[PDB]
């Protein structure tokens, strides 16, 4: 359930004027400065020539239950492997994007502890400890079209040196070694593309950093290889932390889940009650859609979570039932103008809004009231019991319509 996007440039023929980087994070779901960092490139960078395959997310499962990983680590997975392991597709299609002839270079995000340090200072600061460092596996790769490892990871060391927020956060290179005796570093995803002949790196951001600062460190450290690769690039913020946190933490963030209109991901009330999902539908096969990467559905207890990366946007508790797409729109009065609404649509309304009557269809106001049909009502912001909002803001309400005994659609109306 990964899935790997493509930022190209406009023009298809621009493709081979430059270098291809494989861009992947999320191997560990408990590593959120990559799989964020992954996200925002996505949304917000622009490659001008050459290619930038990204995997946003390689362990989606791990991802949404905040997890290590639930079927034991992902990066020991890329030598020996057990065809019964469940992640073993998974291997296989990750394996494959690496070893493509259509891949030079390849960046693997993660999150560790502490900071790495040479030598031995103390319990945080060690040659023991995975945070801030810029990993590889060996100083050359022969037959790479780019076999300078060791140039390359010197020169994007200080590329995000130059930028550093607390002087404790220098990076430093840590070369495995990997082929002389690193028996771990041997099973893991950078060591089996130096065997495909590409150029991998690894980059650690320490888990001891705020999220911001982590995706920070990561898009600094994308910066400095796509520079070295000589992957012309622009973005539409300025690289600061005040920036990353703001582009996480963007109220435009939204998610369609199934045939329901979008909402929002951000200020969400924690619950939402009677939410309609597809019956007989796992979890994992409800569609979602997201202006984000890292958004999906999972099961938890008797509810079903909205995960944006490992953060919590809402707690939804089900109401199963089966989804009729028969109905394509709804007659609605809005603000005194009739119009055709498209159900999964989200309609402003200044003032008030109506429903028109339809024969075999029963439409629900929710936090409106009198199998309840309240079409036929003029309705008004002063109409409403506020704790029934979707949003914190008490703005967005939920018009739900049935054709006895299934789910018709939703329209959600938006006070402005
Ligand atoms: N802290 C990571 C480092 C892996 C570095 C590189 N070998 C890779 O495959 O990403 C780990 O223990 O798996
Ligand atoms: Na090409
Ligand atoms: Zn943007
Ligand atoms: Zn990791
Ligand atoms: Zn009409």
């Amino acid at each position: 359930s990964m899935e790997m996007i493509e930022k190209a440039p406009t023009d298809l023929e621009d493709r081979d004027k430059a270098p291809h980087l494989l861009l992947l994070a999320g191997i560990q779901g408990d590593e959120p400065g990559g799989f964020n960092a992954t996200n925002l490139f996505l949304m917000h960078y622009s490659v001008l020539k050459g290619l930038v395959e990204v995997v946003p997310v390689l362990n989606k499962p791990s991802m949404l239950r905040n997890h290590r990983g639930l079927y034991g680590d992902m990066n020991r997975k890329f030598a020996a492997l057990d065809k019964k392991d469940p992640e073993y597709p998974t291997i296989q299609e990750i394996k494959s994007l690496i070893a493509k002839p259509n891949i030079d270079a390849v960046l693997h995000l993660h999150d560790g502890g502490g900071y790495y340090r040479p030598v031995y200072v103390d319990a945080m600061l060690n040659p023991k400890r995975w945070g801030n460092c810029f990993i590889i596996d060996q100083d050359e790769v022969k037959g790479a079209k780019f076999p300078n490892l060791l140039a390359f990871a010197n020169n994007t060391i200080e590329s995000i040196n130059a930028h550093l927020l607390h002087p404790i956060e220098e990076y430093h290179l840590k070369n495995t070694r990997t082929a002389q005796g690193d028996t771990e570093m041997q099973k893991a995803l950078t060591f089996y593309a130096i065997n495909q002949k590409k150029s991998a790196f690894a980059n650690e951001a320490s888990k001891e950093l705020p999220l911001a600062s982590r995706v920070f460190y990561h898009l600094q450290a994308i910066e400095g290889l796509l520079n070295q690769l000589n992957i012309p690039f622009k973005r539409d913020f300025e690289l600061n932390p005040s920036s990353v946190h703001a582009l996480i933490n963007d109220k435009s963030l939204w998610a369609k889940i199934s045939s329901l209109p979008k909402i929002p991901l951000f200020n969400l009330r924690p619950r939402l009650n009677h939410f309609p999902l597809p019956h007989n539908t796992k979890i994992p096969q409800i569609p979602i859609e997201s202006n984000a990467y890292i958004v999906g559905l999972v099961k938890n207890k008797q509810e079903v979570f909205l995960k944006y990366g490992n953060k919590l946007m809402t707690r939804l508790s089900p109401f199963y039932i089966e989804f009729d797409p028969s109905l394509e729109e709804v007659k609605m009065q809005i603000d005194n103008k009739d119009q055709m609404v498209k159900i999964g649509s989200v309609v402003e309304v200044k003032e008030s809004f109506y429903i028109h009557a339809m024969d075999n269809i029963r439409a629900n106001v929710i936090g409106f009231s009198v199998k309840p049909n309240e079409a036929g009502y003029t309705i008004r912001f002063k109409d409403f019991q506020k704790r029934f909002s979707l949003d914190k803001q008490e703005r967005i309400y939920r018009i739900e319509f049935y054709k006895n005994n299934a789910f018709s659609g939703m329209i959600l109306v938006k006070f402005v």
